[PDB]
């Protein structure tokens, strides 16, 4: 059946995704573990992370669906293990600039991650399984962090043992995808028709085109709350309020998942609903972090757009993997993704970068929930004319 498959895969990006240096990334390569200086960290180290991240993605939804998606899976928990161990026993800006490498490798094979549990089951539970696997990947991220989190107010527990359990926690990660059954089998402007063969089924890109436009600002919304809580308080101690609030928002978007697997509602008929009612509610819970000058109500307007974030886009890969008809399960979700992150690379460069706009933090969450509202408008204003 489908419980194997699963169960495995969802071992694999728990522990995948289980890993508490990431909370605690910055300060542990800006102290006395690796001693470099900030500026050096967010000007040619993490840009790296980006352009190995596009670089990469590049070829995945060209060649994951050619090998059967195990081994771009595989190659996940390889580059998990090569960049822990640069990020263990490795000085200097160059390594750092191998590691962001690998950790674009990491997430473009994280696409294949995502593809690859529709590549192997049936698609009577395509909806089930959903929901599971983008749940354990945000579990494991809640757990990790809270794990952190103890180890620093339980245990004074180092970054640098931190960053050693999370390699071996990624280290059985590795092992565990080793066991993932194998998916059965089945000029260059040839290859674009084919994508025409694939993007027409059954007004797939309607959900591909929000996927390629809210992740991205959903992205650069997890990259900046940070920035706009420290700027709302500006506390030395805000630090473990901050992170332990992102937790349990992404344990709330877990629920959210598990949402979508476990209930037994339609969604082909409520997808176009859920889709409108979830993204208008994106846009007001960004209007509402936002505006309210106290940091409750931005950390529950946070939760909010993360959960409902969650649940819509475990809705949107359901939906694309179901009415796909085609084994290109990875080529739409990695076109997706490379979409969506040059979109949210240039919208970043126009809001945030010197070159751009260069918005201050203050508009910055303003324009971000004027995006989502346009977007949750778009869809708005196509349902209300197709009735
Ligand atoms: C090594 C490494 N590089 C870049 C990033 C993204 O900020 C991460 C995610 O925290 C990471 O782990």
């Amino acid at each position: 059946s489908w419980i194997y498959p699963t169960v495995i895969l969802c071992l694999f990006g728990f522990f995948s995704m289980m890993r508490p240096s990431e909370p605690f990334l910055i300060p542990y390569l800006s102290g006395p573990d690796k001693n470099l200086t900030s500026a050096e960290i967010t000007n040619e180290i993490f840009p790296v992370w980006t352009y190995s991240y596009l670089v990469l993605l590049l070829p995945v939804f060209v060649l994951t669906d050619y090998v059967r998606y195990k081994p771009v899976i595989i190659l996940q928990g390889i580059s998990f293990i090569i960049t822990w161990l640069l990020l263990l026993f490795g000085q200097g800006v160059k390594t750092m600039q191998v590691v962001e490498f690998f950790y674009g490798m990491v997430t473009a094979a994280e696409v294949a991650y995502y593809a690859y549990i529709y590549s192997v089951v049936s698609p009577e539970h395509y909806q089930r399984v959903s929901g599971y696997c983008r749940s354990v990947t945000l579990a494991a991220y809640t757990a990790g962090s809270v794990l952190a989190q103890l180890l620093v107010s339980l245990a004074n527990m180092s970054y640098f043992y931190l960053n050693v359990i999370s390699l071996a926690s990624v280290s059985v990660a590795f092992l565990f995808s080793l066991f993932l059954p194998m998916p059965k089998k089945s000029v260059f402007v040839q290859w674009f028709q084919d994508l025409k063969e694939c993007y027409s089924s059954k007004r797939l890109f309607y959900w591909s085109l929000w996927w390629a436009f809210a992740t991205a600002g959903f992205n650069q919304v997890l990259n900046y709350v940070q920035i706009l809580w420290d700027y709302k308080a500006p506390s030395q101690d805000s630090s473990i309020y901050n992170g332990a609030v992102e937790a349990i928002a992404t344990f709330g978007g877990a629920v959210a998942a598990f949402a979508v697997g476990y209930v037994k509602v339609n969604w082909d008929l409520l997808g176009e609903l859920a889709l409108v009612v979830f993204s208008v509610v994106n846009a007001g819970s960004l209007f509402l972090m936002h505006y309210t000058a106290n940091i409750w109500a931005c950390y529950a307007g946070y939760l909010i757009f993360k959960s409902s974030y969650m649940l819509l886009i475990t809705i949107a890969v359901f939906q694309i993997a179901v009415n796909l008809n085609v084994e290109r399960y990875a080529l739409v979700f990695g076109i997706n993704t490379f979409i969506a992150l040059v979109i949210q690379t240039i919208m970043t460069v126009i809001v945030v970068d010197q070159r751009g706009l260069n918005l201050p933090v203050s508009i910055q969450f303003l324009v971000y929930g004027s995006y989502f509202a346009v977007i949750a408008g778009i869809f708005l204003m196509r349902s209300m004319y197709i009735t």
